[PDB]
C-alpha cells in the first residue's frame, strides 16, 4: 500500500579480476525491494555514470555488466543508489581491482664477492606483482632447488638469501623465481644468474648478529594470521628462541623455528615479543609489538517510524570499533546537516515540530580507517481528522443531585483539536459553576434538576470536524442517618451495631459492612456474623461468640447502584 | 464494510383514530439503518403478517399503512421487525385504538320523587365512550344552563346531581348531557328528561353527611394531574377543607373548593389527605391515600463489542422505576435461555470460550406494569493470523560475557500460536542451560563465545504461521576492580575517593558518581566537586570545602552503552 522503501537485499560486493585471464564481463549485483519499484543509478569514483546503450557498461535488471573489463579505465569503487516515490537508498561500496605479475628485468645481475668463512647478501628484487607471491632460489641447473637447511634462509618478505657460512661448495650462479598463487591461474617468473665467487679462506667461531628482523610496530585486524621472522649470522649454527615479555606464549607456538606464526589473532595476543638467537659464543636479541585492531560493528540502529503532525522524535545510533568511529547522517543519499527544526549531534538526530515534509528515508552510517557500515531507516508523518469511535462520550451519565460531574472529551486527532461545548442548542460560555477545561472536560458543580438534558461535544481541526452526544440525568443522593458505636467485649460475648440509610425511592439499597477495611462474610458456615432488624433501610449486625480477630474498626457502608455511603466505628475483643 | 447491524432510528408510535371520521389511511413508520439495507416484517397481536399486494394493509418502505380502518379488524399492537445477514432487530411496540361516542339510550328516565328540604340524587348512566367525557346538566329548556353554585354540584367522574336542598324552584324535568373533547372533532350527547316532583317539607337544620367521596387508593404516575371530589348533604351550605395528614399543603392548593386539583404530581405528594365538611350543626371527614410510581428507565446499556475467539465475555443491565423492573434477553429477536456456553442470570449475560457462532444483534429488554424498553448491541469475534509487524524480535542483542539472556516471542494472533525457537537450522530441545518458558521466551543462561549467531522464532495456529529473526553477539563485560573508603571530616576540608573499572576495548566507559542515589554535579559553578586522577579507568573525585548536605552514601557506577557496575562508601561532614 505504497508504503515501501526501497528496502537492500543484494548489494555489491569487492572482486579481483585476474589479468591474462581468459573472461570477458563482470558482474556487480544490487537489489532492492519497493512498492512501487524502484530504479537504479550507478556511481563510479563518485561521479554519476551516465549509463548510455550497450558500450561496454550496461545495465541488467539492477546489476551492472562491464564488457572486456581492463585496468585501464574500469578499476575502481563503485556503489548502486536505489530510488523510489518514497525515496532513496545508498548500498555499500564494491571495489574492483585487477590482479596481474609482469616478467623479471632482463638485465644482468652483479657478481657478489664473497670470502670463504663470512655470510653474504643475494637479494632478488622481485618485479611489480599482486598479490604477494611466494618466493624460492635455483642454483646452476633448471630445475634443481636449494636445499632448506638451518645454513640458509629464504625470507617471504623480501626474498634474499641468507647464507650464515660460506664454503667451496658455495661456487656457482644463483637465480631467484617468484610464484603467484591466485585463484584461478598460477604463474612463475624466474631471473637471470648471478655467479658468487669466493676469496681466501677465512672461518672463525663468532658470537651472532641478527640481520632479518620483525618490525616494532605490527598492526594486525583481528582474525588475521601473523607471520614474524628472526635470522642471524653465527658459527656454528645458533638456535632462535622465542618469548613474550609480559606473557607467556601458548604451548602450540613454543618453537624454536627461525619463523614464529600465529594462525588466528585476538586482542590477547596484543603485547610485546622477544627473538633471541644463542650460540657458544654469543646471544643477540631483538623486541617488537603486535596491536591488534577491528572493524566497526552496530550496536543500536535505527527502525520504521510513523508519527503524526506537531510532535517531535529523537533518533539514535551507537558502534564498535577499536579505533572508534564516527556516524554520520543521510537524507535521500545526500548529507545532512544541522538546519532549521532538524538537529544533528555527533550520532544523535532530534526533530522539533514534525512536519509534513519530513518524511522519506534516512540513513546512518558509522565510519573508521578499516571500513564503514550503514543502517536505514523510513519515516512518515501523518495527519488525521477527528474521530469519536474510539473515545465517544458516555451516552448515560447518572448524577447524583448536589453534586460535582466530569465529562471528557478527547477524539483522535492529528494534530489536537479545538473542543466546543454545548447544551440543546445553547452555547456555553464558562462561569463559577459550569467550567470547561483546556482539555476539553467539561465539569459542573452545585448540580441541581434543571440541568438534565443533551449535551454536545464539537472537535474541529484544519483537517476535518466531529461532535458526540450525551445525555445527563439527576436522580437523589445516598445518605446515612444512623452510624454504629465503639464497645468493649470478651472473647464468646455477642454484640450488636445499628446502621440506617436513606436513597431514592426507584433504586435498590444493599448495607455491607467491613472489618478492617476486609469485608465481613454473612454466608460462612459457622459465621460469627448475623445479619439482624433487616429492613429496606435497617441493616443491623450482630457479633455472636467473639474471637480475638475480630476486634478492630467496623465500617457500614450503603450502596446502591450508582453512589456509596459510609459510617465507623471499632470494637475490641479480650 | 458489512459492519452494520440494522440500528433503528424511527420507531413507530401509539395512535388513536377517531370514529366517524373523514380520513381514510393510517401510518406507522419503521426506519432501520444497515449495510446491507435491512429488510422489514410486521407483526399484530404476535403473529407474523401475510403482506399480500395491495389489499389493505400495504408497505411504503418500512411504513406500514392500512387502508379504510375500522375497530372491527384493525385495532391492535403492532410491532416491526429489521432484518440484516449480519442479525435482526426488533422494535419498541404501537398500539392503535379507536374512539368514539355513542348515542344515549332511547327509554325514559324514571320520575324520582322527593321531599322538600332533603337531598335528591340525579344520575345520568353516561353512554360508551372513549375518553372521558365532560359532562354538564340541562333543566327545563334546550338549552339553557342550570346554575353552578354551592346548592349543586356536578362531578365529572360519575356525573350525578348533587342538590343539597330542594324547595319550590326546583320542580321541572331535569336532563344530561356529555362532550366528547377530541383533537379533531367535537360531539354532544343529550339525554331525556327526568321530570322530579316534591312532596311537603319540613324546617330545621342538619349536619352534614359525605356522600360524594375520593376513593381510599389512588395510583398516579409521576407528571399527572390529580383531582379528589367531595361533598356532603348540609343545611346550611358546609364549607370542605383539605388538608394532609402527615404534612402541609402548598399554598396554591390551600383551597377550600369541593375538589381539591394537583396539576403536576412528584413522589412528594404520596401521602394521607383528609376532606372535613363543617357547618354550625356538624362536621364529617374522610381520609384516603396518594400513592405514586414511575416507568422503567435505563441506568446502565451494553454497546458493541469485538473480541477474539477462546476468550470470555461479561455483559450487564440496569433499570430503574417504582415497581421494579424485569430484564430479559433477546439474541436476533427471540428469547434467550441458558444453554451451553451462554450463562443468563437476572441481567448478567457471561459467554464462556466464545466461538464464531456466537456473533450477532443482542437485545436487553427492562419491563414493569406501566412499559417496557430496549436496548441493543452487537457481538462479532474475529479470528487473526499470526503476525510480527507490531511486535518483532530484536535485530541486534548484545549480551555480556557470563551473563543471562532472555528473548520473547509473543505475535498478535487469535488464538494463541504455537511457538518453537530454532539456532541456524537446528532445533532447540530446552535443558539446565538454555530453557524456553511456555509463553516462548527463551532465556539462555551461561553464555560463552560459542553462542552468536541467528536464531528463529516459528508461530503457527490453524490460521497461519509467521516467524521472526534475531542476532546474537557476545562481547566482554565491565568490572569495579578498586572500591572507595569511608571518612568523616569538618565543614570546609577536601576529601579525595577512587574508583577503578575494566570494560571491553571497543567500547566507551564512564564513571558517574551519586550522593545518596542522587548524581553529583561536576560542571556547577562554584561546585565542591572536582574530578581528579581521570584516565579511561581511572574517574576518582575530590570534595572541595564540605559542606553538611555533603555526607551521606556516595556511590561510583562506571557504565558503558550496554551495562553497568557500581560501588558504595559513606562519608560523615561535621
Ligand atoms: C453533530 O452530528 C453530525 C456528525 O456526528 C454532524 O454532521 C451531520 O450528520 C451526519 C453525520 O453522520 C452527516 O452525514 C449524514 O449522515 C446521516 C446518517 O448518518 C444521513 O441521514 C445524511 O443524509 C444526507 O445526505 C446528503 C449527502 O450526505 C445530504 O446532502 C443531505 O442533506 C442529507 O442530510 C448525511 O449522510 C450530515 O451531512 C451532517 N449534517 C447534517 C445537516 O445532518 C451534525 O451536523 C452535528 N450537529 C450540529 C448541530 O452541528
Ligand atoms: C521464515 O520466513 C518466512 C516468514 O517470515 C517464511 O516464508 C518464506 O518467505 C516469504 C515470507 O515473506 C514467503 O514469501 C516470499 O516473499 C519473498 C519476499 O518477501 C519473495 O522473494 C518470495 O517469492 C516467491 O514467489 C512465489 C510465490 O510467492 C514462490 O512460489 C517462489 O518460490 C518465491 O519463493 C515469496 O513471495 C515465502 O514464500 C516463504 N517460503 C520460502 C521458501 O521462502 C520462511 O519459509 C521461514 N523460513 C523457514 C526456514 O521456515
Ligand atoms: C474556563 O474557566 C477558566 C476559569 O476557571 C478559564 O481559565 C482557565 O482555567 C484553567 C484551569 O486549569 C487554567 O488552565 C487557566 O487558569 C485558564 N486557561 C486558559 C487557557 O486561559 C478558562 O479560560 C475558561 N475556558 C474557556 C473560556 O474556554
Ligand atoms: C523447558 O524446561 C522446563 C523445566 O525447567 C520444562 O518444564 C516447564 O517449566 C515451566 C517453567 O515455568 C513450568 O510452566 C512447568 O514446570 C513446565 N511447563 C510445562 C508446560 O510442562 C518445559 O516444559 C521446557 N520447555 C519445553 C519442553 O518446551
Ligand atoms: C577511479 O578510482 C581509481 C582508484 O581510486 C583510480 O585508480 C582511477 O584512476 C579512477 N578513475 C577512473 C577509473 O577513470
Ligand atoms: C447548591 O445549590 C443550591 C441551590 O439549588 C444552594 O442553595 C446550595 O448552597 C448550593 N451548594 C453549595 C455548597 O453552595
Ligand atoms: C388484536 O389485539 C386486540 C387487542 O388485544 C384485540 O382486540 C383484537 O381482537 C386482536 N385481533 C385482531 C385485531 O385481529
Ligand atoms: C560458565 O561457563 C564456563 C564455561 O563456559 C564454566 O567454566 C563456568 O563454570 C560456568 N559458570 C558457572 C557458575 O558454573
Amino acid at each position: 500500500q505504497t508504503t515501501f522503501g526501497p528496502v537492500f537485499e543484494d548489494q555489491p560486493l569487492s572482486v579481483l579480476f585476474p589479468e591474462e585471464s581468459t573472461e570477458e564481463q563482470v558482474l556487480l549485483a544490487c537489489r532492492a525491494r519497493a512498492s512501487p519499484p524502484a530504479t537504479y543509478r550507478w556511481k563510479m569514483n563518485g561521479t554519476e555514470m551516465k549509463l548510455e546503450p550497450g558500450s561496454r557498461h550496461q545495465l541488467v535488471g539492477g546489476n551492472l555488466v562491464i564488457m572486456n573489463p581492463t585496468k585501464a579505465q574500469d578499476a575502481g569503487v563503485y556503489q548502486c543508489l536505489a530510488s523510489n516515490p518514497v525515496g532513496t537508498v545508498v548500498s555499500r561500496e564494491a571495489i574492483l581491482r585487477f590482479g596481474f605479475l609482469q616478467e623479471f628485468s632482463k638485465e644482468e645481475r652483479d657478481p657478489v664477492k664473497a670470502h670463504e668463512g663470512w655470510g653474504v647478501m643475494l637479494p632478488c628484487n622481485p618485479p611489480a606483482h599482486y598479490p604477494g607471491l611466494s618466493y624460492r632460489w635455483l642454483l646452476n641447473e633448471f630445475p634443481n632447488f636449494i636445499p632448506t637447511d638451518g645454513r640458509h634462509f629464504v625470507s617471504q618478505t623480501t626474498g634474499n638469501l641468507y647464507i650464515a657460512r660460506t664454503n667451496a661448495s658455495d661456487l656457482g650462479n644463483y637465480s631467484c623465481l617468484a610464484t603467484s598463487h591466485m585463484d584461478f591461474s598460477t604463474k612463475s617468473v624466474f631471473s637471470k644468474f648471478a655467479q658468487l665467487n669466493l676469496a681466501a679462506e677465512d672461518t672463525r667461531l663468532f658470537a651472532p648478529s641478527i640481520k632479518a628482523r620483525f618490525p616494532a610496530e605490527t598492526y594486525a585486524l583481528v582474525g588475521q594470521q601473523v607471520t614474524l621472522e628472526c635470522f642471524a649470522f653465527g658459527n656454528p649454527v645458533p638456535r632462535i628462541k622465542w618469548r613474550k615479555v609480559d606473557g607467556s606464549l601458548s604451548p602450540q607456538w613454543t618453537t624454536a623455528e627461525p619463523t614464529l606464526q600465529i594462525p588466528s589473532v585476538s586482542f590477547e595476543d596484543e603485547g610485546t615479543y622477544e627473538c633471541e638467537a644463542e650460540n657458544s659464543k654469543g646471544r643477540d636479541t631483538v623486541q617488537g609489538r603486535i596491536i591488534v585492531q577491528a572493524q566497526p560493528e552496530w550496536l543500536k540502529v535505527i527502525s520504521d517510524t510513523e508519527a503524526d503532525i506537531g510532535s517531535n522524535l529523537r533518533w539514535g545510533c551507537a558502534a564498535a570499533g577499536k579505533p572508534r568511529p564516527t556516524v554520520r547522517w543521510l537524507r535521500n543519499g545526500e548529507p545532512l546537516a544541522s538546519q532549521n527544526r532538524v538537529e544533528v549531534l555527533a550520532g544523535d538526530l532530534r526533530f522539533s515540530k514534525l512536519s509534513l515534509e519530513d518524511s522519506g528515508m534516512y540513513q546512518c552510517v558509522a565510519e573508521n580507517k578499516h571500513g564503514t557500515i550503514y543502517a536505514s531507516a523510513e519515516l512518515a508523518v501523518q495527519a488525521l481528522a477527528p474521530d469519536f469511535r474510539l473515545n465517544p462520550v458516555r451516552r448515560l451519565i447518572p448524577a447524583a443531585r448536589g453534586g460535582e460531574i466530569l465529562i471528557p472529551c478527547q477524539p483522535r486527532a492529528a494534530p489536537k483539536a479545538v473542543v466546543l461545548w454545548s447544551k440543546g442548542t445553547e452555547i456555553l460560555v464558562n462561569s463559577s459553576r459550569v467550567t470547561v477545561t483546556p482539555d476539553g472536560t467539561l465539569i459542573i458543580r452545585n448540580i441541581s434538576r434543571s440541568d438534565e438534558g443533551k449535551y454536545t461535544c464539537f472537535a474541529e481541526n484544519f483537517m476535518g470536524k466531529a461532535n458526540s452526544t450525551g445525555i445527563l440525568s439527576v436522580r437523589d443522593a445516598t445518605k446515612i442517618t444512623l452510624a454504629p458505636s465503639s464497645a468493649d467485649i470478651n472473647l464468646g460475648d455477642n454484640l450488636t451495631l445499628q446502621c440506617h440509610a436513606s436513597h431514592d425511592p426507584t433504586m435498590d439499597l444493599t448495607f455491607t459492612w467491613t472489618l478492617d477495611d476486609f469485608p465481613i462474610d454473612f454466608d460462612k458456615p459457622g459465621g460469627h456474623y448475623r445479619r439482624t432488624n433487616v429492613k429496606e433501610t435497617i441493616g443491623d449486625l450482630t457479633i455472636l461468640n467473639a474471637q480475638l480477630r475480630h476486634g478492630g474498626k467496623y465500617t457500614c457502608m450503603a450502596q446502591t447502584v450508582v453512589d456509596s455511603a459510609s459510617k465507623e466505628a471499632t470494637v475490641l475483643v479480650r
